[PDB]
């Protein structure tokens, strides 16, 4: 399945990741600090669920494809 992981990251995947990043940044900029229970916060929290799911899916794909700290050139070998 590692070849599938390699091919998924190339199937226009960076653009989708960037779109998710931008939309989640706008979602962060749209929160209401003072009204902690207003419906806007309720919608943005669902948006945050979606963005968290997408990001953790990408992170798991990266773990599987590149491998953990066991060797250089893998996950945790970058601060990013
Ligand atoms: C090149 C990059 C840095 C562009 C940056 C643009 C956005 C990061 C910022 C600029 C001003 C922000 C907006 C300022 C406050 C509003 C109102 C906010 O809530 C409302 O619509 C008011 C109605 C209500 O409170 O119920 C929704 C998000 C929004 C559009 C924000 C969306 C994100 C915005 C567009
Ligand atoms: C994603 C960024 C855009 C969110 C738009 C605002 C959604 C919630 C506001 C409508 C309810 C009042």
């Amino acid at each position: 399945r590692r070849f599938c992981h390699y091919i998924v990251t190339m199937r226009y995947f960076e653009v989708v990741i960037l779109v998710v990043i931008a939309l989640s940044s706008i979602a962060l900029a749209a929160e209401d600090p003072v009204r902690t229970d207003s419906p806007r916060n309720n919608a943005l929290k669902y948006l945050d669920y979606i963005f968290t799911g997408v990001f953790t899916f990408e992170m798991v794909i990266k773990m599987i494809d590149l491998g953990l700290l066991l060797h250089p050139g893998a996950y945790f070998r970058d601060l990013w």
